[PDB]
């Protein structure tokens, strides 16, 4: 990889799922790349859902979503972060893209499929967001973007229209490949009904209240998802040590939920402190998103004023 | 009748038809709206047919539908004119609009389910173009938009997204309204059958060679005439009702018509051709007033981005 972008949903809703999966991964490419890890947080896609979106707040949650992923880890000395409606060139040439799509390659995607069935009426954002996110992820000419095992397909989508493009109008852009991280840990939620994920209950937040988090851990149910979220939070020596007595009276549970709510908090106790700076801090916030949408606008206008060249239109 | 948004098929192929009709009307909009009289070159438009347009030859055809237009009477002392890729802002509004449109109402569109019909690729560019259209048209505030009777959709739909959005986020935009010209002819073909069109190559150029008019004229039809349709745009009654009425009695016979309106025709076109010559010689003249009619619809555009971004409740960068 080169350049890498990665999308940020427009959410200051963060839980240790995010974190242990997909945040630690975005950071190791911080480190590998520097200023070549483009995060990017996606507002316009907040958009899709016309009724159920809330305007009067997504400033605050886009704003939110920048806070709490640098206290999670994203350094803004270090990487590129922005926000998507910072940088306008991108919608410019989604309009190229959507010319350059077959209209069913969107209808038959699967999220639009599903989506598009749980609802009375069909927005129209929700069948062309994908190209959208084509246009976020070539505008940047990245070549490598970290997706979930379920949000492949828009990868496929963005190599077709790289292909369709590079054909009609000459080498331009590359075929991003999709990231994935088979290693990271598929977080349970706080009840084995399924995976964490803010659409279910099932979280814990990074930045949860400490009697939250602990009602969360008491009530947790039985088979081992105690001994799950342990292994994730406490040394290997200790955790192994504990499930052998685990089978008898020299350690009962609540013993165990505590070593795990002690651990766990440990570990959020570096981000929650960020948290709380940064929210003392609102301008550094700011600054981070003014300067890391400099670097991406200048790459962005470099892409589309090559883009405007290579379709033809009159350059004044 | 405030301001309005007119929009030019990116091409200098102009003909009598273009002429007689729409043209016709453009300048008599901007003798009434003057700057308010946006002319926008849609350039865009020609992507919708991403294998069939050639792009290494839009550029040209977009800077000669200009210079065409300008020479045929459109003002840059007057109007406003430039070209839509040249304000991007319009494609930012573009999404917005796209998340506030129902799918079925795009799929419905007559001219994408007519495209639909045929076993070409139906390209999302071909469905989503009324959208991209809705925000040319309200990115500018316009409120009038002059277009044929088979185009009247896409304005029905510009009000729906303006109803929809002022609702939802605060009064914004103006609901535009259609401008017709049934005052206009209907002009026939060479070949004497449909109306005249681009495509049908059934045309007699503004700017054609002279000899090649002559030709066409000397083999109008005539059966046992549009010969006196044309007769009749380009010159006077007088002459025009005495020829008849001795064309009636075999008296004048065809030949001395054909010449009678060539001169008569030659002598209409006179005054572009001129100006086209002109315009050829100095391209500075039309880049520069596409330059300016830029910076102008511009100045509305991003105020327009500005109210619309804050009402959507984007994070502003500051």
């Amino acid at each position: 990889m080169k350049r890498v972008l990665s999308g940020i949903q427009p959410s200051g809703e963060i839980h240790i799922g995010n974190y242990l999966g997909a945040i630690k991964q975005w950071v190791a490419i911080g480190e590998k790349l520097g200023r070549d890890a483009f995060f990017c947080i996606v507002d316009y896609h907040a958009l899709t859902n016309p009724l159920a979106y809330d305007p009067s707040t997504l400033a605050q949650r886009t704003f939110e979503a920048a806070l709490v992923n640098i206290a999670a880890g994203l350094d803004p000395e270090k990487v590129t972060l922005f926000v998507q409606s910072h940088v306008p060139e991108h919608t410019e040439l989604s309009w190229v893209f959507t010319t350059l799509t077959p209209l069913g390659d969107l209808t038959r995607m699967t999220q639009f499929k599903d989506k598009a069935s749980k609802q009375e009426t069909v927005w129209s954002g929700l069948l062309m967001y994908p190209v959208l996110q084509a246009a976020d992820i070539l505008i940047y000419k990245a070549d490598t973007v970290p997706v979930g095992e379920d949000q492949v397909q828009h990868i496929e989508l963005t190599r077709e229209i790289a292909r369709r493009f590079n054909h009609l109008f000459g080498e331009t852009f590359p075929e991003p490949q999709a990231l994935l991280n088979p290693e990271a840990p598929r977080v349970p939620g706080i009840d084995g009904k399924a995976k964490m994920s803010k659409s279910l209950g099932n979280t814990i937040g990074l930045l949860e209240p400490e009697e939250s988090i602990w009602q969360k851990i008491q009530h947790l149910p039985d088979d081992t998802i105690l001994f799950t979220y342990l292994s994730y939070f406490a040394p290997k020596d200790l955790v192994e040590a504990l499930k052998e007595e685990y089978r008898k009276a020299g350690v009962g549970t609540y013993v165990v939920k505590r070593i795990l709510f002690d651990h766990l908090m440990e570990a959020l106790r570096p981000i929650r402190e960020r948290a709380e700076a940064l929210k003392k801090d609102p301008d550094y916030v700011m600054d981070a998103l003014l300067e890391g949408a400099k670097r991406a606008r200048a790459v962005a206008q470099a892409t589309m004023e090559e883009v405007r060249e290579k379709v033809g239109l009159l350059l004044p």
